[PDB]
């Protein structure tokens, strides 16, 4: 096992795909015919490394080889500025600036989709060149996308594209497949961006606590040792795949799939059918599985940590192992609880217990600790129940209207389309999981909503305008949502002056599509409510009703903007009646 580059475990066909995405992930050079001969020269380098070792220099580090072989590519300084700092050797490495040297750069405008015949013929003659073109096309938009998932999308692309040219269906055979592949790629790119961003920001202990809470919730039938080995190997895979070294990432995911499909008896009872799959299907199928059933007999954990007097000696012997025992025993029993709430309860437990061992008499200090968990769980169930019944009462468009009229008085200095996009995404989250029962509502409420808040945080991080929004972003991830939800109104906002030309419209608004009419409607609504900062919402509902009736009155009218001159005149005549 002295070989430093064993691609024979991966195979020759899989080796060429994983180096092209790494070259797209290291630089964004728009010619790519040199990328094919780059793949060819590194695979003949690999074929010379096959079966003889002492005659060559194949006993080197692969990250050093990514350092040195990229210098021969980067010879043009005005197009490749990655040689500006150093030559990127092993010990003076600059991978820590190569990670964000081109990250979040949408340099390409858009991808076009022509008619079915041209790439049907390109699939008919140049199919592997079309697949390389698709990997080069999708590898330039999101650079922090999960590298064992691209082979799954390429296999699904080949399987969904090998039958549409043969069958009579051409547009409808592939177009919703392309739409759902783009939507699944956007969702998985957002999830991988959130996970690698949390690993880059909040250390490693928070990632280990989050993953032991999730693995305690998913697999309840296992003991602590298999959970500890699984969380150590998953922490290793995610700390060495959001960084580079993609070959080790794919091989480590492969042996984790081998270990989880070879020791399935003591861990779970539902993935026995899931392990009867191909290898890429085995890698994808494990990450979305149903959680198992509860154990039949389980005692209360109040008997283990209250009347047991000798618990601080176990805490002084081991801290994080003892908190791992407490978090595993608390998250095995409650499947409806969110992971963020469980991390809040574990943090409250450790900051109570490190104060209670500071006292002289610790057994009277932790006599009442389970009363403090009642207001930490009494709030968000009532909040989710109240907003879910508001969605069940008013309907979805009025729910989006209510969430846009509610948050506009909290932070009234943020711009228009950021507010419109955040209110429409929270309307989608509120319409997503009120069709579920009460047990399956909290992970919807703390899973879909966490993408929208850090999306808003990285949108406000580029252009900082407010201060209390950025103050909530600088805290920990376990208290970001109560930092946002405990905001009140501000009295420091100046009332905006009266515009006269944006309240009026044009008579082709009925010719627009309904989504564009809605974007115009909440645009004029958010300008209308930022004109009047006073809490006069009891008149605003009737004003909204006669405004909607009086804009559909002019839809029946055909005066060709003459009725629209009398429309906005009566609206600004009725504007002062407040």
């Amino acid at each position: 096992s002295e070989v430093a580059h064993r691609f024979k475990d991966l195979g020759e066909e899989n080796f060429k795909a994983l180096v092209l995405i790494a070259f797209a992930q290291y630089l964004q050079q728009c010619p790519f015919e040199d990328h094919v001969k780059l793949v060819n020269e590194v695979t003949e380098f690999a074929k010379t490394c096959v079966a003889d070792e002492s005659a060559e220099n194949c006993d080197k580090s692969l990250h050093t080889l990514f350092g040195d072989k990229l210098c021969t590519v980067a010879t043009l300084r005005e197009t490749y500025g990655e040689m500006a700092d150093c030559c990127a050797k092993q010990e003076p490495e600059r991978n820590e600036c190569f990670l964000q040297h081109k990250d979040d750069n949408p340099n390409l405008p858009r991808l076009v989709r022509p008619e079915v015949d041209v790439m049907c013929t390109a699939f008919h003659d140049n199919e592997e060149t079309f697949l390389k073109k698709y990997l080069y096309e999708i590898a330039r938009r999101h650079p922090y996308f999960y590298a064992p998932e691209l082979l799954f999308f390429a296999k699904r692309y080949k399987a969904a594209f090998t039958e549409c040219c043969q069958a009579a269906d051409k547009a409808a055979c592939l177009l919703p497949k392309l739409d759902e592949l783009r939507d699944e790629g956007k969702a998985s790119s957002a999830k991988q961006r959130l996970k690698c961003a949390s690993l880059q920001k909040f250390g490693e202990r928070a990632f280990k606590a989050w993953a032991v809470a999730r693995l305690s919730q998913r697999f309840p039938k296992a003991e602590f040792a298999e959970v500890s080995k699984l969380v150590t190997d998953l922490t290793k895979v995610h700390t060495e795949c959001c960084h580079g070294d993609l070959l080790e990432c794919a091989d480590d995911r492969a042996d984790l799939a081998k270990y989880i499909c070879e020791n399935q008896d003591s861990i779970s009872s539902k993935l026995k059918e899931c392990c009867e799959k191909p290898l890429l299907e085995k890698s994808h199928c494990i990450a979305e599985v149903e959680n198992d059933e509860m154990p039949a007999d389980l005692p209360s954990l109040a008997a283990d940590f209250v009347e047991s007097k000798d618990v601080c000696k176990n805490y002084a012997e081991a801290k994080d192992v003892f908190l791992g025992m407490f978090l595993y025993e608390y998250a095995r029993r409650h499947p409806d609880y969110s992971v963020v709430l469980l991390l809040r309860l574990a943090k409250t437990y450790e900051t109570t217990l490190e104060k209670c061992c500071a006292a002289a008499d610790p057994h009277e200090c932790y006599a009442k600790v389970f009363d403090e968990f009642k207001p930490l769980v009494e709030e968000p169930q009532n909040l989710i129940k109240q907003n879910c019944e508001l969605f069940e009462q008013l309907g979805e468009y009025k729910f989006q209207n209510a969430l846009l009229v509610r948050y506009t008085k909290k932070v009234p200095q943020v711009s228009t389309p950021t507010l419109v996009e955040v209110s429409r995404n929270l309307g989608k989250v509120g319409s997503k999981c009120c069709k579920h029962p009460e047990a399956k509502r909290m992970p919807c409420a703390e899973d879909y909503l966490s993408v929208v808040l850090n999306q808003l945080c990285v949108l406000h991080e580029k252009t900082p305008v407010s201060d209390r929004v950025t103050k909530c972003c600088t805290e920990s991830l376990v208290n970001r949502r109560p930092c946002f939800s405990a905001l009140e109104v501000d009295e420091t906002y100046v009332p905006k002056e009266f515009n006269a030309e944006t309240f009026t419209f044009h008579a082709d608004i009925c010719t627009l599509s309904e989504k564009e009419r809605q974007i115009k409607k909440q645009t004029a609504l958010v300008e209308l409510v930022k004109h009047k900062p006073k809490a006069t919402k009891e008149q605003l509902k009737a004003v909204m009703d006669d405004f909607a009736a009086f804009v559909e009155k002019c839809c029946k009218a055909d005066d060709k903007e003459t009725c629209f001159a009398e429309e906005g005149k009566k609206l600004v005549a009725a504007s002062q009646a407040a």
